[PDB]
């Protein structure tokens, strides 16, 4: 599923991501935008053999199991495919764990290189939340 911006913001908010660990909703939406372009089915192979899955490009070496990432951990205890569902519940729950890991949203390379320090509020402008 390819979410609309305001649609994703609404879902992310309902799921409790707004201000989660101090990150305003705009940060989350911004990250999703540059990580997957709001596409829950987005998958990207990484040089290390792992693969990023879903709307927030959750990695298979640490967070989910895809059956082809040696030395993987599956910290979110979930098949990576669950991170591709139209129902972002799995991605959100997993994301919550990732952001709480210690480096905050810096865990999302796209967020750090394209969202961090910018006016992320712009990502939720016009949305009815």
């Amino acid at each position: 599923k390819v979410f609309g911006r305001c649609e994703l913001a609404a879902a992310m908010k309902r799921h409790g991501l707004d201000n989660y660990r101090g990150y305003s909703l705009g940060n989350w939406v911004c990250a999703a935008k540059f990580e997957s372009n709001f596409n829950t089915q987005a998958t990207n192979r990484n040089t290390d053999g792992s693969t990023d899955y879903g709307i927030l490009q959750i990695n298979s070496r640490w967070w989910c199991n895809d059956g082809r990432t040696p030395g993987s951990r599956n910290l979110c205890n979930i098949p990576c495919s669950a991170l591709l569902s139209s129902d972002i519940t799995a991605s959100v729950n997993c994301a919550k764990k990732i952001v709480s890991d210690g480096n905050g949203m810096n865990a999302w390379v796209a967020w750090r290189n394209r969202c961090k320090g910018t006016d992320v509020q712009a990502w939720i402008r016009g949305c009815r939340l």
